[PDB]
């Protein structure tokens, strides 16, 4: 990463590990970072090799040493000329390394959350309210698995007062593993969506691994309108308890769906107040109240709360409104599926001007349910749609939509609307191996 860092003594790393130094040979100054990308350590990095499927970056230590690295974390000592922390497993000791900061950082509140859908929104609002009171660390991208989510902790400094961890897992053992590392003191569940083998059960039981760890006197975070809310409760049982949701302890009434935004009046524990949330549609306003919960959890006055609310900022291709005068451009290219889908159309639905959905394929189902979608879609009062990929012939079965194999080919005919037309409104969707936010931007462009 390129953050600022504290930095690591050969002494702690040895210590977080229990390796051993090769043939002796200790480095005598201080370790800035540690990363795994051999095309980018340097003098003062630890290079740590890892190994996966078909890969092995024991492979590469060579480029580190000619590029002036000089001290390796390693499984097996390599014929050169580096220091070289010898471990059994680098994985593991990633994992050892970002417990080891983790816990030297004493100064800690932390939050662990997970979900099938929005724990990156619910996570970019922790990090809104927390900041505003001290240094806080949120995860940054899809750092969120059993590498990713001890490289983030590698990023923790004295001056941090708070972390905010995004847990992405669904297999059966994996949040156990992470949130092991990450010991929060608050931590919960937003939801559970739709089957992925182990069915929705499956996914429940591997999210609700993350009630776990909670250290003595920390709060569990429940969803009190999902389908396995029962279950959740259940596995929260060790813990004092805190919900979210419509008969919940936090819960949003009278709520108003603005074009970009929405109204409504949040309840809690800790008294009431009106919200003028900057965020569009009513999953965001779930998010928003999962988000007081944590907060409340740890001890953050309403006040405060609400104030980090109203100027927080959603992460990138999460419904970014990006104003082009007179037309207006939609990003919501970070993912898609069948329900997603249907979801950001309604919020076109509410925008000026001529509305025009650009949608790319939604991967992981297939051809059955693009025509259903193309049909559902087609009933709505969209002025166009345009949809962009292998399955665009199937939504066009069930004048309103047009169906292209290519982006290439979509692009001239999005400019033709253009011209055919008076402000444009378009919004961008599609899985994430579509990125539909290059023919945003090639649209854009001119
Ligand atoms: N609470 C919610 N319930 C249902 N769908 C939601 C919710 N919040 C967001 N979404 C949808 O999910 C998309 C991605 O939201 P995001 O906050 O990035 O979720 P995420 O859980 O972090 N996803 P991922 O890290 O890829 O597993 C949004 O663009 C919405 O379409
Ligand atoms: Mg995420």
């Amino acid at each position: 990463s390129t953050v600022p860092l504290e930095p690591w003594t050969a002494q702690q790393l040895q210590q977080a590990t229990q390796g051993y130094w090769h043939k002796d040979q200790i480095p005598q100054t201080e370790i800035k970072r540690i990363l795994t990308d051999s095309r980018h350590a340097e003098s003062g990095d630890a290079f740590l090799a890892l190994k996966g499927e078909r890969f092995d970056a024991h492979n590469f230590v060579a480029q580190v040493v000619a590029n002036g690295c000089q001290v390796a974390i390693v499984e097996r000592p390599i014929d050169a000329e580096i220091a070289q922390l010898v471990v059994a497993d680098t994985r593991l000791a990633l994992g050892q390394l970002g417990a080891y900061r983790r816990e030297q950082n004493a100064q800690l509140k932390v939050i662990a959350l997970t979900g099938s859908s929005g724990k990156t929104t619910t996570k970019e609002m922790l990090g809104s309210i927390l900041s505003r009171l001290a240094p806080t660390l949120i995860t940054r991208g899809n750092l969120n698995n059993d590498l990713g989510v001890p490289m983030m902790l590698l990023e923790l400094r004295k001056e941090h007062q708070y972390a905010v961890m995004e847990l992405g897992a669904n297999h059966q053992g994996e949040i156990d593993y992470t949130s092991k590392i990450v010991q929060p003191h608050v931590a919960g569940i937003l939801n559970i969506g739709t089957a992925h083998f182990g069915g929705r059960d499956g996914i429940c039981r591997a999210k609700s691994e993350i009630y776990r760890h909670i250290l003595p006197q920390g709060v569990a975070i429940v969803p009190q309108q999902d389908d396995f809310t029962a279950e959740i409760r259940e596995a929260a049982k060790s813990h004092q308890i805190m919900s979210f949701g419509a008969g919940g302890d936090v819960f949003a009434t009278e709520i108003e769906l603005l074009p970009q935004s929405a109204n409504f009046q949040l309840h809690t524990p800790q008294g009431s107040s009106f919200v003028r949330l900057p965020f569009a549609g009513e999953h965001n306003v779930q998010n928003a109240t999962a988000a007081v919960a944590f907060a409340l959890a740890l001890g953050v006055s309403l006040e405060d709360i609400v104030k980090g609310l109203e100027q927080a900022q959603g992460a990138k291709g999460r419904l970014n409104f990006i104003q082009k005068t007179p037309h207006l451009f939609i990003d919501d290219t970070y993912n898609a599926n069948p329900t997603s889908m249907r979801a950001a159309a309604q919020v076109l639905l509410q925008q000026n001007g001529i509305k025009v959905m650009v949608m790319g394929d939604i991967g992981e189902l297939s051809w059955q349910e693009h025509h259903d979608l193309g049909r559902d879609l087609a009933e709505l009062p969209l002025d166009h749609i345009v949809a962009v990929g292998q399955f665009a012939s199937a939504a066009l079965e069930g004048t309103k939509l047009k169906a292209f194999q290519t982006q290439a080919e979509a692009l001239p005919f999005l400019i033709n609307l253009i011209q055919t037309h008076q402000s444009m409104s378009f919004l961008f969707k599609g899985s994430r191996f579509t990125h539909m936010e290059t023919l945003m931007a090639d649209l854009m462009e001119k």
